[PDB]
């Protein structure tokens, strides 16, 4: 069924939350065991968001190698997303580590750091040219070489040094700075140029490992962003493009992190991008 159907059908009935609940009903559960050690307490930002262990990302270390991230692999689309929480001031270390491990060439943020007068995430990268970050806990150094700001998203360039061997490569950082402190945006339009900004870049390309992408837990807006990405991938390979079906996407995307999606309006929300994206994918 065309979506766009399927959208108007759903609207007309008002049976967004419906739909939602049925998603987390089916929604696949596997265990978390690793996150839920109690050496691990203080690398969680929400006891009720976890990584899976099959599909949990592992630091090259043998002393813990636990971090809050999950890898997504979408086989028939032919891309990979790592998604992980907002970092804590004790895994900014850890997070750098993984970019590094991972070979990621961008990190995608989707949310600001303090949101509703709470501290959604730590400062994690350094905010002027000349005042680097050293992380002593992983041996690496972060310096800020440029930053572009626009009116809803700032992009920034980043060197990473490996302290240990002296190689530098260059992340970029891909900052969405104007998703509501509630709901979600009213038209897609600013997501999908941001989204297109990122895809440019090279950083969701197979020359590179995983793109990094996070919001405060890594699930919501950041499952807005691999869902929409993913359905128009899909709606240009294929021979039928009426055939991407956003609901058993999102399901496949939910054997490898929890809860991704937070709420019937962020449901809605990746529709509407999907539906407006495709309006490129098709010709125009
Ligand atoms: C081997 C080539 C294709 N690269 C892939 C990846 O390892 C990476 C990650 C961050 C910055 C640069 C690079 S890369 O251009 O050296």
């Amino acid at each position: 069924m065309e979506m766009e159907k399927e959208f108007e059908q759903i609207d007309k009935s008002g049976s967004w939350a419906a739909i939602y609940q049925d998603i987390r009903h089916e929604a696949s559960d596997f265990p978390s065991r690793v996150a839920k050690l109690p050496k691990n307490k203080n690398r969680n930002r929400y006891r009720d968001v976890s990584p899976f262990d099959h599909s949990r990302i592992k630091l090259h270390q043998e002393d813990n190698d636990y971090i809050n991230a999950s890898l997504i692999k979408m086989e028939e689309a032919q891309r990979s997303y790592i998604l992980t929480q907002g970092p804590l001031p004790n895994t900014v270390g850890h997070f750098w580590e993984m970019v590094w491990e991972q070979k990621s060439r961008g990190v995608v943020m989707l949310n600001r750091v303090m949101e509703k007068g709470s501290l959604k995430c730590a400062q994690y990268w350094p905010q002027k040219e000349e005042k680097e970050m050293i992380f002593e806990d992983t041996n690496l150094k972060l310096t800020l070489i440029s930053e572009d700001i626009k009116s809803y998203y700032t992009v920034r360039q980043l060197e990473l040094e490996n302290l240990t061997t002296q190689e530098t490569r260059e992340i970029l950082h891909f900052h969405y700075t104007t998703w509501p402190d509630f709901g979600v945006p009213e038209s897609p339009a600013s997501f999908l140029n941001f989204l297109f900004k990122v895809r440019e870049s090279g950083s969701l390309s197979p020359e590179h490992g995983p793109v990094v992408v996070h919001c405060s837990a890594g699930i919501g807006r950041s499952g807005t962003f691999c869902l929409a990405d993913t359905c128009l991938l899909l709606m240009d390979k294929r021979k039928d493009p009426s055939s991407v079906d956003i609901k058993k996407v999102l399901l496949e995307m939910r054997k490898f992190r929890m809860g991704l999606i937070q709420t019937a309006d962020q449901l809605r929300f990746s529709y509407l991008a999907v539906i407006e994206g495709a309006k490129f994918i098709m010709g125009d």
